[PDB]
């Protein structure tokens, strides 16, 4: 039960800022007092500081600050402590993820977002690279990308150790990508049909069937509806409720697998109040911005916070 | 995949204005270029234009038009194009769905509304007609109707080949007749006991048991839920989400034996903003109404748009 | 088909007024006319008028009231009507169910709630007694209470004849206290695994497994979710939906086995309008605040409302 803190405020996988705030306001809001509430311990390491594909945005500020924290959490890592990797946006999985699979080579991840983040920068409609972050991380990128040659004799995820859950916003292209690379998928209607618990099962047992693996958790906080995650820059309709995603969170720390986790995409100066209701019961900041709360409440049950 | 659109303006089948806006509306927001990324070609027709019972009213107008539209109709289905037919108040569903019967003898019905629209004019609360239409679709008037004279020698639909979806707004008098006619009827709190999707299997399985009959979708707005669908005039808590409506869309969209549908019931001058959102990516309007902006996506999805 | 209504205005187990003014508001918002249209009867009784534990908040007027209560609603219940009590802070399911259960012994209680109820006064966070009266009606307390003497030699409910339903914030010590007295409870993530209707099925045949127990049901109105019912004094996130509470009360209808019921924690005060839609056709005033209409609905649902 120790937990190490990374706080990685990377806003260059996209156009906006404001998810350079995440990791500080998380911390404000109470993050401490939740993790010691759940007789956790946490080491706090603070935020990390900052032939070729030539079509991605500020592709410098991401390789260098990825380097960064590939090292970083590499080092955490072999602690054998839960490690957790607050955004940022997407970006900064592709270190997060890659770290934690050079240690832990049976990783399974669950990918959890509106979006596919699978486009390759051929295909990008943006440029933007937290839209191609799995993509990269999955080693479907076709050229070399600068500032990233620290990376490229590490191990690559595979589409079949990964499932991503809650999609309904894809690209034209990506639509292919998605089919071609075999990559276990789960949209918001497999879940409307089957219900979120289902849903989960099915992933865990399609990638673990003998439920035997460490597990990497990217939860990207627009996977969740607007109505409960207004604080994040790219929002799709339909996403998953206040219930479903608290139940998903639940569900995989119960695996008793999650080594590693990505907290992504949440960004304070988009976020709204209700606010303070009786059931704010976590030592978060009364009348703190939902988003905010809600990405804490979900860091809460996966280090075991439980109903009854 | 050749589509006919016809706008069927009309208003009187109850009393207010605005939804005979709803056709050029939602062309306004993108209908043709909606239609062609999804890869089908289109013909507008353009809009329709304009003993015995005493009690119904505006009936004269009201049989005017639909003597109109099922003339017009009934030459585009000639075409076997996919006939697509945008109301309007749901009083133009009674000429799309015989037009399309009196083609497709063995047509199934599936009704979407969070009404039955099953009221005789001896038990109508209201006089209007759009709260008639399906009863007098079934055959179930017992006396003639003013300027329906031209209807009175067509093959009527059967109950037992119809489904009404969603329904939870039902007159007392109304609730009688839905028992007594035998029609198949899914309830919200079917939908809430069993989920959308083993419902309109269950209705599917239940009219149309061997998978072989062509289907007529008359889609009722305000079916969805004011959270979704603000842009309609009389409105029933607790309806169809997002996700269900979009899902229940493309599962009947699957079964490749979709002839013919009405989008009835949008009024734009009753719609809302949300707005514009990533995840706002086919080809309609930025920071269109949202309930207009849906009715798009849901005829999307019947014309095969899917998540991936 | 006889009910005799209380109206028991007790806010001493809270710190809050409001829900005093509860009673009043219903008949004022319809409750005489939904009950007519519904076809049942109704007595109306008018409103309850108004070693040892030393940490119990405004414990002599609530033990006071509460003897009023319990004399006045045996006196209802001898008459074989169906009982419905409406508080009031749920202070007032003590004497309700303890007066039920000493003329049906083999009561079974559901209790709906997003909150245990279930702390005992060494264990309570706040001294507010509607946060312990499921734990006092199950015998729980150790101490004697002040101005509870008359209660003393009462037969109390046990742990394994009543189902919790709903739950989603529970105190630390709550938590214990609700594993350690055997109650059976389904939160809102066994509500989201399973769905409302097989959750209520799971409860009945677990506590009436012959199908041959009168149930009570003490509905406190923040089991339902704050979009819908915004009128209660403590909120939490996550709660039953519109369609949810709705079904619940109807399939507890049709057990046909409901002899009585709490409606509790309503606080005109706190309450909003949306307002009035076509939907809203019982008998209840025009542009009623919402948790007022729906606490009349759901009244409704239990006397047999029924969508068709
Ligand atoms: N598919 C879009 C949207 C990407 C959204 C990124 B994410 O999931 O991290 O918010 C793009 O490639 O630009
Ligand atoms: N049952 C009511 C309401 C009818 C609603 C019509 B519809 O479904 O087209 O909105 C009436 O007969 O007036
Ligand atoms: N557990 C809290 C909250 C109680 C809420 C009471 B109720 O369910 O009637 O709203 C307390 O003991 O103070
Ligand atoms: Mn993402
Ligand atoms: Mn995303
Ligand atoms: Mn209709
Ligand atoms: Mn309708
Ligand atoms: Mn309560
Ligand atoms: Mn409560």
């Amino acid at each position: 039960k120790n937990v190490s803190i990374i706080g990685s405020p990377l806003a260059a996988g996209q156009p906006l800022g404001g998810v350079q705030l995440a990791c500080d306001d998380l911390r404000k809001l109470g993050l401490h007092n939740v993790i010691d509430v759940l007789g956790w311990k946490y080491e706090d390491i603070g935020n990390i500081d900052n032939c070729y594909y030539d079509n991605i945005r500020n592709i410098k500020e991401i390789g260098i600050f990825s380097k960064n924290l590939f090292d970083t959490m590499s080092n955490e890592l072999r602690k054998k402590n839960f490690v957790l990797n607050i955004g940022g946006d997407h970006g900064v999985a592709f270190s997060s993820i890659l770290s934690s699979l050079q240690m832990y080579q049976n990783l399974r991840v669950i990918w959890i977002d509106a979006h596919g983040d699978i486009n390759i920068p051929e295909t990008s409609p943006s440029g933007n690279y937290h839209g191609m972050t799995l993509a990269h991380t999955l080693g479907l990128f076709k050229k070399k990308v600068p500032y990233f040659e620290w990376s490229e004799n590490l191990t690559y995820l595979k589409p079949e150790n990964t499932a991503i859950i809650g999609i309904r916003d894809i690209d034209a292209y990506e639509k292919i990508i998605l089919k071609k690379c075999n990559i276990n998928y789960y949209t918001i209607f497999d879940i409307e049909k089957n219900g979120i618990y289902n849903t989960i099962c099915t992933a865990l047992e399609k990638i673990d069937p003998n439920s035997n693996c460490p597990i990497h958790i990217s939860l990207d906080i627009d996977s969740v509806d607007n109505v409960f995650a207004p604080g994040t820059g790219t929002v799709a309709k339909g996403g998953l409720n206040y219930r479903e995603i608290n139940l998903l969170m639940k569900i995989l720390a119960e695996t008793k697998r999650v080594v590693s986790m990505d907290l992504v995409e949440y960004n304070p100066s988009l976020d709204e109040v209700d606010k303070k209701v009786h059931g704010d019961s976590l030592p978060i900041l009364d009348n703190a911005t939902k988003t905010g709360k809600l990405c804490l409440e979900l860091i809460a049950r996966v280090l075991g916070y439980d109903i009854v």
